[PDB]
């Protein structure tokens, strides 16, 4: 039953992840080092975040967390030799402490366990040691990382790690050195959690065993909107090399009829990022960076030396979209009178009309719920720093098409 | 032939280079930091430039082999071009638009042409019309985004780092930016199928363009085989522990060496062969603000560990550790970029011919002059392009035969 | 009592604050680059928070006086308004076709407004229907241009920063930066105009909104009267010692101070009280990265010399130089960046034992309890991401010798 | 006896360079960002470059001065000395503790060398010993700091900027960074003093190192006197409306020219560095920022206060300048097939002969293709300054065309 067939439909299972350690070794120092703009404070982050959470399942919306999903899952012996036996290796951990490290671990509470899975391993965490020990003169003297397993405070952008694509998935090979670790976990929990081993569902592309090269795909720049038709952000953290796979692939298993493809300015985003979906005929907009995006449409055709064939649009990004879903017309609330600046995009349905946005972006806010659209606010005084949104922040497994 | 690299000072008897070309030709003050280099340079002087650097050291008597020269032999043997072809060209790298269209012409091109494209990338430019090639031209001038099929290795210029010749065996180097990997397939390709290496006797001991390697990257630059069954690798921003780890445990497996000294380096932006390079049997130039900061780390072989090797941390200056390692007194040391420096300049990364005979750059006028007080010869060639590179003698140089010290 | 700022950790009487404006509802992601600011807050969430602090100080004794306010009451007196107007609107700054204009439209202001735009800074678009403001409006959105004809300053919000008092008297600072030389002009026409300050007892040692004064710059947060005739300025940042030779040399003069040390910090580019602040009589917070660092110096008056002081090198740590300074034993630190970074550095004194903290600092803020001291919290999530804490987010005017 | 620039074309006669020279010296990689370089040149090679191309214009029967040589003159007039050295050396600059020494050590120097070292700066170091002197060292080593007494000036290199020669008058411009003020100060005085200025015939239409100027900041790169009263002036991040508009109102008023054309750049360059003559009716642009730049014609009126006005242009600014030469369209060359290269900042010795980059090849035989010889100097270090010949020279005297 899994499938994600709009963007607008009515939500019933998303993934998400609440910040956590990940983020409690954060630093000024290693901020960029780790892909995270400015250092939050981690306890409130996740207070508001399950916040969010809940105007979510108080909705009658399952919520899925990341961390029970990775918790449950390594309870299976065979899947977590599994994440182990690809997470331990003489060439992330170092010859010196793979042993070490994997002992210790297999040797804590489920729970314990599947937080440093995701918030990392310092050398610190470990019981003293020869070895351990060079790592902390390594850290100390020259101020070298001190890290076993990198943590991922970018787990809690789900969004961009995973793709439900109507009756399936992606895998994504992620852009930035940091989050390739992320796509392993969540590999993990679908492939043996019994939520999933058990789904019927097909994974359309990835493979977190295979090297992907320049080929890169992010949740972010995928919108599946029904009518078969997907959205693919292109050019900045998403590749031709990636996205004509995925084509493919969705083209040849009857998933989709019709990938357009945007191709994005760069002259660091995402489509969702620049485009969002509030309500069947409505899209929240920052203008600067969509009125210069290119629109191509791939599509089947048995006579392409691929068996896809792909016309430039004739038409504005906004006009195709328009289009392809079956209307004229699309209600845009741009972004980006005025009291002062926010961004509204990157907001998330749970339903058509119904959207989650932040406790800030009050212009937006109000010209959203003037244009009849209901606004649940969640708090953006840290999970905003993190520029992440409600959508970055969610994993769509189950949501409705709009027929 | 008995290839080996036994030391940074012995007489030099075998050099590999490569020249700057259709490379850096793609090079604009706007791709090129993403390109990983520091500044146009105007090629067609860098190379009579490079010409000139590399012809002064044949003039005595000295093999050299050029990267170019190489590949474009290699490139004959249809089982090497393939054996790139197969890796190079792939969907993920190039995509399916193009991979045939692509590949097909590649191999309708003359050798000594395929490798300068190997080396130097290939834009939409330069295929023939195409449905496909043009949606890529209209990728660029549309969207802004880049043209390059396969993509310009500007660096190849930079062959130190690619490979290092570590006594009697290569590393092929996982090298740190992920744009500098595409390097490495094609110098160990040369290394498996050029006449001159493929009946040549010597070991690997560390590497392979089709294994990840995540986060172990070892580079060049980083690694000095001193002589005397000692190694130094500088372990900083591009040389991480994982491959120093291995690349230590791999040289004690088969004494090749006995003792690895891991340059402890701050925070992590150049090589240790930059701040720190050899001149003669005893003598040394020095970034003193860096190599200063080093913590040095004895890494030995031991049967009574696991993982059969030692380390322990060294309360003497760096320059000091490595003293004791060649049996000396201690180093006779000039240094670099406040006294009657007539101007700013950087001595270090000079190559070394052969002890007492050295190749560093015109410009650093100050320095060879105190490297010639010291009593090195000091040839120069011109820095106006080939430093601009961010790099000088040593770092252009990749050591294949060079004899040991006495 | 005179005003005064006779210690770091003393009671404190009398300080002066700036909450989030105008110039932080102008700020956008495309300029907070240019206006010396982190990021893009939540204004009317940051207005909230600086309250909060405020109440929090005032509801304990404290007289805290607001810059917007002082300078609205400021502005009602004519002859104020013309001394600032004849200074922040010249030919040279707001230029030719737009002097009378944007000047006749100010004073149709009402004070509460007027002041709220002089802080917070006026776009062409605040402006009457006009031709040489369109050309303006023109140039921003065509030439995407700097549209301001006065320049918003979100950094006033940093009151310790553009005004110092040392005992009995007050530095005008000569910013560092240009996106900050203007707020002074604003504090400068307080003191000078405003009823308060206009007429009780006090001495310019340090500083001229009208003057030039080249490389010399000077910023509050390096500017510590510990007391006890002893000043600390932290020097080589944002504070050159072409300034600290001079404010030392005026305050032998007068005889406002004894001793200047001068805390030379490693160049970098953060000033002194954003690494080293007092929380008790013999206590301090310290990031000990870059104090470990500072090389002390001390300044001395000799009346026998050129320039009536002479200055020397201090052979033991700055810390250990500051408590000899102080005549105390030694001096207990903290330092500050275990189960996340911290960084709790720049909380401002109430009293000796009493501190304004920020709640995110929770280990910091927890040994500061255990130092025997009170933390008093308020909220970072906006105020923090600032670039600041109590001791930037406040101007002591009035407190007490220690 | 008299002075000017009536064109860009016209037979070149009379310009200023200025050789690299002890501040080219003084650069080092963690220190020529903060001195406003792009690049730790090698000295004594740009200085031969530098000479080869000044030589190669005073064969082409042009008068080349060298800001050395002037410099060198000038300060041998004591009061031209007397008149620099008291406004380089202050308290605010060189700080109390030594304009004693330092001024009474130039004073003792001989010419070729004072001047050298104002041009170049002076370090601690340079500075006879003293107790002075080595607290300054001591800041150096210890902490990083400058030890400066005087600011090196290494874009002095580049005239074009500091000062405009526009129809017998001059700009002695307020420079964008604080970093570079330093020089108009110099060039400045040299007119003021030398015989070979401060005896002919021209105006000062702006300029003062006296007057603080605010947000009015201008440069020569971004004015061009094009010829029959039509001056181009890039207003961007480096000139400024501020001045721009005082400049014409000026310029009008004095009856010097008949109009602006105010070439409006996009955020972020000089005019002459995007868009540069090489003949009367030939142009070498730089497409995606030529463009894109909105022009405005601006012309005097004495129908209005600020006596002007500007209307905006639709017209492309390559449109807008050629129907003000009175001119069918413009001939354009577009540079920025063998590699990438931004032949462009080419400057005419004469009308269709200019000096251009020889690294730029192709350019250049677009050049060749186009009608105009082109004299090469090196780009091998000279280059990294990135600037070209139009960068490295002062028109003082140029003939007019039309």
């Amino acid at each position: 039953k899994l499938g994600v067939h709009s963007e607008a439909g009515k939500l019933r299972k998303v993934m998400v992840c609440s910040p956590g350690l990940a983020h409690q070794r954060l630093t000024p120092s290693n901020c960029d080092e780790l892909l995270f703009d400015d250092v939050i404070w981690v306890n409130q982050a996740k207070r508001d975040h399950f916040d969010f959470v809940t105007k979510m399942r108080e909705r009658g919306i399952d919520v899925l967390e990341m961390h029970n999903l990775l918790t449950e899952t390594i309870q299976n012996p065979e899947a977590l030799k599994w994440i182990l036996d690809r997470k331990i290796t003489a060439d992330s951990v170092g010859l010196g402490l793979t042993s070490e490290l994997r002992s210790w671990l297999e040797s804590l509470e489920p729970r314990k366990l599947a937080e440093y899975l995701i918030g990392g391993v310092a050398a610190d965490d470990l019981p003293a040691s020869e070895g351990a020990n060079i790592l902390k003169m390594y850290r100390e003297y020259l101020g070298h990382s001190s890290f076993l397993l990198p943590p991922l405070p970018n787990t809690q952008f789900t969004r961009d790690t995973t793709c439900w694509i109507y009756g399936g998935v992606t895998l994504n090979p992620m852009y930035w050195p940091a989050r390739r670790q992320e796509t392993l976990l969540t590999t993990a929990i679908y492939k043996f959690h019994p939520e999933f081993a058990n789904a019927e569902f097909e994974i359309w592309y990835g493979d977190p065993d295979k090297d992907h090269g320049s080929s890169t795909l992010e949740g972010g720049d995928v919108m599946p909107i029904g009518n078969g038709v997907v959205l693919i952000g292109m050019g900045e953290r998403s590749s031709r090399q990636a996205i004509g796979q995925v084509a493919q692939s969705l083209f040849a298993k009857g998933a989709a009829e019709r990938v357009i493809v945007a191709g994005l300015p760069k002259s660091a985003m995402h489509l969702a990022t620049v485009f969002s979906f509030c309500d069947r005929d409505l899209v929240t907009v920052f203008p600067e960076v969509v009125k210069e995006i290119v629109p191509f449409s791939l599509r089947p055709d048995p006579s392409s030396p691929y068996g896809m064939n792909i016309r430039r649009e004739e038409k504005t990004f906004l006009e195709v979209v328009a289009e392809s879903l079956g209307l004229k017309k699309l209600r845009v609330v741009e972004t980006g009178e005025r009291e002062q600046w926010d961004d509204g995009n990157n907001v998330v349905c749970l339903e058509p009309g119904v959207v989650v946005g932040y406790d800030r972006n009050t212009y937006t806010n109000t010209l959203l719920r003037k244009a009849g659209v209901e606004v649940i606010t969640i708090s953006a005084s840290e999970l905003g720093r993190g520029r992440g949104g409600g959508h970055c922040m969610t994993c769509p497994i189950v949501r409705d098409p709009i027929d």
